[PDB]
This record gives structure tokens, sequence and C-alpha cells, in this order.
């Protein structure tokens, strides 16, 4: 194979040099493929927490290498790319949520994982798509103030019945909004597959699905469900990670959605990063010790 001169050499420098790989769901196949543990944000903050390895090479989105290194301080974390990163996350601000607060000063801060560390630094709690039911849930308060997601933070307000106010204005994850439309055309075309969409899915979508779930939850929905097809409404990299675990079975993507950002990371650039050891992943302590806290009552929320 063409691209085995990389691969070789990613698996040499891993064992070389002590690291380990951690790679999302949404990282190309190839890099999936070198990765040494591949899940979605909870799987791999779980990860995070019980790692040994004193290096990790980190296959992803900024924020989520960032919560590897709070988890793990004295660590060394690098990224391939530094400026791979969620749009949507960026939105949300230190300055809106301190004006949320005010207006509403018995509401928890819930902050979707999908969030600066400066941000999380002022949340109640951290979640990710897999737990923010149960997290909100949990909270003993009927309001939360939620973000940066909208749709996540509706879909939490209809499973709670909680009042969810959402921050900012319109937060929502472009690579999601599919449209209602293609869930009809595929019933038509496939009709006893089963539709299978993330929670950041626009709410028409969600309703006419069978499953809702992170794409942790999207790999076990095969172990209960025996359906021949499943299509799946998320970023396509997890058609990879699904046909992978699951090879008697057909994916269908629901569309052709691209996440930009976690395209970024290539096999050359992930072979750079093993040979420089770079880009070191670095915050500040205090970040560290404050963004630590709602990172760690998620876990207690859970169990
Ligand atoms: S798929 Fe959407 S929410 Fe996820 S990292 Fe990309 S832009 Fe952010």
């Amino acid at each position: 194979h063409h691209h085995h001169h990389m691969v070789d050499e990613i698996l040499k420098l891993k064992k070389e040099k002590g690291y380990i790989i951690l790679a999302h769901n949404f990282q190309i196949p190839e890099l999936q493929d070198i990765a040494d543990f591949v899940g979605d944000s909870l799987q791999l903050a779980r990860k995070a927490m019980e790692l040994s390895e004193k290096k990790i090479l980190f296959l992803g989105v900024d924020f989520m290498a960032e919560l590897v290194k709070i988890l793990n301080p004295d660590k060394k974390v690098i990224v391939p790319d530094r400026s791979a990163t969620c749009p949507m996350a960026n939105r949300l601000t230190p300055e809106i949520i301190r004006e949320y607060r005010e207006k509403f000063p018995d509401a928890p801060v819930v902050l979707y994982v999908n969030s600066t560390s400066e941000c999380k630094t002022l949340a109640d709690v951290i979640c990710t798509s897999a737990n923010a039911v149960e997290v909100v849930k949990k909270l003993d308060s009927s309001v939360v103030i939620f973000g940066p997601d909208r749709n996540l933070g509706e879909y939490v307000a209809e499973k709670t019945g909680k009042k969810v106010i959402t921050i900012p204005e319109n937060g929502h994850c472009p690579v999601h909004q599919f449209n209602a439309e293609s869930i009809d055309a595929v019933r038509k075309k496939y009709p006893d597959a089963k539709v299978i969409v993330h929670p950041e899915c626009p709410k028409p979508v969600r309703d006419k699905a069978d499953y809702v779930g992170s794409t942790g939850q999207m790999e076990k929905i095969p172990e209960r469900d025996p359906s021949r097809i499943f299509v799946i409404g998320t970023e396509i990299g997890m058609i990879h990670k699904l046909k992978k675990k699951f090879p008697d079975r057909e994916f269908v993507p629901l569309e052709m959605a691209v996440c930009v950002n976690m395209k970024k990371n290539t096999l050359e650039n992930t072979l750079h990063a093993l040979q420089t050891e770079s880009f070191e992943v670095i915050l500040p302590k205090e970040v560290i010790e404050k963004a630590k806290k709602p990172i760690l009552r998620m876990f207690e929320l859970m169990g």
C-alpha cells in the first residue's frame, strides 16, 4: 500500500517515544487505523483520566486536546495541527456567560464539551452529547444556562422537561444541519433501515429518526438492533468506524457531511508531529485548576 512509509514510521515512532495515540471518530480513516484508541468526546475524556503513558498524541480538535491536557497536566500532549478547532465552540465567550449568570443567577451553567477552556473555567459542569440529559436531569434546578449548541440544549429541554436557556444566539454545528427531507427520501429507498442521528441535528431531523445519540452511542446501537441497514446522520468519519465494528451491516450516510477542522489532521502532519514532538498543548496553570472542576463534576453526576 502506497501509505506504508508513513504508517510504518508512525508506528515505529509511537513505540520508540512512548506515545499513546488518541483519536476522535471524525478523523480520516487512515488516522483511525493508526490510533490506539478511537471514540467520542466522553470516551476520550474517560480514557484521558485512565491512561498511563507519559506522552499523548491527540487527533481531533483543540477543545478536546485541551480537555485531555487538563486531565493530565504533567503529561505531554501534542497535536498535528494547532488550528484544528470547532467554530461553534468558539462563538461562546466569558462575557456572554457572565451576562447570563447575572440575568439568571440561580441557573447552573452547563457547557457542552465543545467550548473554549477559558469558558470551561466559568462553567458549573461540562457535558458531552452522550450524557447531557443525565447531567442536567441530576442537577437540582428546573432552569439551566446551556451552550454553545442550541440544538443539543433544546434536546436536553425536551428529554428532561427543564427550561434550557441557550447561549450564544443561534449556536449550532453546520455539519449536522441535515434537512429532514433526506430522512423522508431514505425511508422510501430503504423502508426497513433504521435512522440514527446526532443530537446536534435540528429538531425535525431528530424527531424523524429511530435513534438519537452521540457517536459513541451510535456505535453501540447495532449490538441491540439487528437491522441490516443503518442510515447515519453525523460527520462522514463515523461511517468508517461503524463499518469496521459491524462489517455485516450496511451504513449509509444521511447526507455527505464533512467537518473541515477534523480533516486538518493527515498522515503526513501526524508523522511530522511524532518526528518533532510538536505541537504541545500548553495551558495556564490557573486555567487547568479552574476548568478541571466542572470536568470532574461531570463524572460525579454520572456515577
Ligand atoms: S462536527 Fe461540528 S460540533 Fe463537531 S468539531 Fe466539527 S464543527 Fe464542531
